[PDB]
């Protein structure tokens, strides 16, 4: 019965503050997930986990005993945890009906965990054993000019189709910038258009023209929710689209797994 | 026999440009192409074409696009089976389309067209991109994706095509696709922080998407760089038998 959702975003989008503000939220509502922790490298996790990549993998360890840099640590820790990705999967699968939802914290850099082999080992393994939801979060006030945000946007939409999961945009630290600028945005294209042609020139407007059609296609697929995870606000919100997810999840996405 | 070359590009890259000199280069290479134009809006065609949807089919700007695509494709058995006749008297079929880019693979009937071609031979996208003025990273950024969501939507193998190479050559962007650290490089200089940031992930989700793609410099004033594009061409027929005949019934 359980659901599962992964958190995936750009470093220091909020990941780890989103994933405690959720615990507390379900556990307010009487629903305590069941939380996976896959970052290695993070020092303390201002949560309980269940399962914490750290726990069978030293970070620092692995950093000495194979010679790499950052990003090759958090990825060499993530192969060696994917190794037990069978035991994991059954150790929630036990769980499925005693947590309604299971949650999972990624590393800081989104690419360690969704372009390395492993990271997509662990998403699959997970997609495939439950319905499972990608909650992509957003630095919202990082993302106001209208071309880092649409990067960001196309970066989100390579994911989408990377990972062939249902994904909610999640924009992050509302409490410092709304996101009303973004939800119009993805809403009403004519004002992204018009944001664009303002602050960029030329060419841009006419490219962001075609792509028009392209990124509406892209944000019908999405749902899109606003939080603070420093005040909680959103987060029911939130739990709505992981719901209406789950369903969508269920009829058109199940098939790919 | 006959592969298909679809052209597809921003308004103004060199769509009918490429065609012409392309056609020329062909008939040059005594293989002239079977010609098809999917413009309804053109004014004249500076080549000749065998199938021109202006003949069939005399809001606004992209409903009247999108409407006289509608009409041709309700005819697209027919135009296939014509094609299919002459597939051993050509060995290409080239492929003319409206001005905007979305007119054509954002449309139900322009989907409709290409899936039908895709279906009865190899199909390769020619996407022909504005090298003058794709100079600012951002820009040359956003039109690569803009190719990346093509290349996924249409199911069929792309060569960019940076044209105009007699204005702007295209070695910064053959070097920014190749090598991802100048790209990085010209980000950081050209742009702020989070944008930077931003790159840096998409580097390994671009270098995936960069590595399916053909990519040639082209002058269609000058003829600059066609035999390359027809040997990428001919790897593209290869591949497209292999690895994309499957996605297409
Ligand atoms: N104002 C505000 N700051 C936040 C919020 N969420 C995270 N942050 C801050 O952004 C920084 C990065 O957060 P973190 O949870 O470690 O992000 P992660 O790297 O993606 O896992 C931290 O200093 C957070 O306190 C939020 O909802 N509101
Ligand atoms: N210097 C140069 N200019 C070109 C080239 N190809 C096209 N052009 C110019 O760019 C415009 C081409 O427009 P066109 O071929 O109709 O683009 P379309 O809308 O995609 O069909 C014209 O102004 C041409 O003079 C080229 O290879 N070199
Ligand atoms: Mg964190
Ligand atoms: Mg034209």
């Amino acid at each position: 019965s359980l659901s599962t959702i992964i958190c995936i975003g750009m470093a220091g989008s909020g990941k780890t503050t989103f994933m405690q503000r959720l615990n507390s939220h379900l556990r307010a509502e009487k629903t305590p997930p069941y939380v996976i922790n896959l970052d290695p490298a993070v020092l303390r996790v201002p949560y309980g986990a269940n399962i914490d990549i750290r726990d069978s993998i030293k970070y620092k360890k692995v950093m000495e005993n194979y010679q790499l840099g950052p990003n090759g640590a958090i990825v060499t820790s993530l192969n060696l945890f994917s190794t037990k990705i069978d035991q994991v999967i059954r150790l929630v699968e036990q769980k499925k009906d005693k947590f309604q939802n299971c949650i999972i914290d990624t590393p800081g850099q989104i690419e360690c965990f969704v372009w390395s082999a492993s990271g997509a080992i662990i998403t699959e393994s997970f997609a495939s054993s439950f319905p499972t939801v990608i909650a992509y979060i957003v630095d919202t006030p990082r993302n106001s000019s209208p071309t880092t945000f649409m990067s960001n946007m196309l970066y989100a939409c390579s994911i989408l189709y990377k990972t062939k999961l249902p994904m909610i945009v999640v924009f992050n630290k509302t409490d410092v910038c709304k996101a009303d600028f973004a939800k119009e945005w993805m809403t009403d294209f004519e004002s992204f258009q018009a944001a664009i042609k303002e602050d960029q020139d030329g060419y841009m407007s006419s490219l962001v023209n075609s792509m028009s059609l392209m990124l509406e296609e892209f944000y019908s697929q999405l749902d899109v929710v606003g939080v603070s995870s420093f005040t909680g606000d959103g987060f029911d919100e939130f739990m709505q689209c992981v719901d209406k997810k789950v369903d969508e999840y269920d009829q058109y996405y199940k098939k790919h797994h």
